[PDB]
């Protein structure tokens, strides 16, 4: 577990934020070559192999990554434009987003915004929404989001991870609770 986490974190940095810093040029869908990713990871962790990367992908509890044949991408979290063909979530009734309490005044005016990312990220799981919020501050609130409000306003909700969902933004009308 302790070797998988460090390598997985570098995988997220390369596939979500700065692939070009490792000489990788993603296609429009966010995929890079699996062999090219392995060599990029080896510049930092020389023991990494293709099999180890496949093990990381297969066992990742959030569904962070996707392999198609010999290509790989992050499924969410990107800070550069990507065209994603994820299935839409039409089943969830409520979604969750944890954020520092200090952001509540701004969020209740503008809704959730993507900030440095392409998409707003939310969750089907309360604990994980709150643990995500806790990365940004100690005093955190749980936002409860009416998923049908989002769909009625035209915002597609995409099944990006096992629990993670992404959407272009969350207007403040779609927030039913702040606890």
């Amino acid at each position: 577990k302790p070797e998988r986490k460090r390598v997985s974190k570098l995988m997220a940095y390369i596939l979500r934020h700065s692939p070009e810093e490792f000489g990788l040029r993603p296609d429009v869908e966010g995929f890079v070559s699996l062999n090219e990713l392995v060599n990029a990871l080896k510049t930092v962790y020389p023991e990494v192999t293709e099999e180890f990367v496949r093990e990381i992908v297969e066992n990742d509890p959030a569904g962070r990554y996707e392999i198609r044949g010999d290509r790989i991408r992050a499924r969410y979290g990107h800070s550069f434009p990507v065209s994603l063909d994820h299935e839409e979530d039409t089943e969830s009734r409520f979604l969750y987003h944890g954020t520092p309490r200090r952001n509540l005044p701004s969020i209740l005016k503008e809704g959730l915004k993507p900030m440095k990312r392409q998409y707003v990220h939310v969750s089907t799981d309360k604990i994980e929404a709150l643990e995500t919020g806790r990365r940004h501050g100690r005093e955190v609130v749980l936002l409860v989001i009416d998923a049908e409000c989002l769909r009625k306003r035209g915002f597609k909700i995409y099944k990006a991870g096992k629990n993670v969902r992404i959407v272009e933004r969350v207007p403040p009308d779609c927030i039913t609770l702040a606890v």
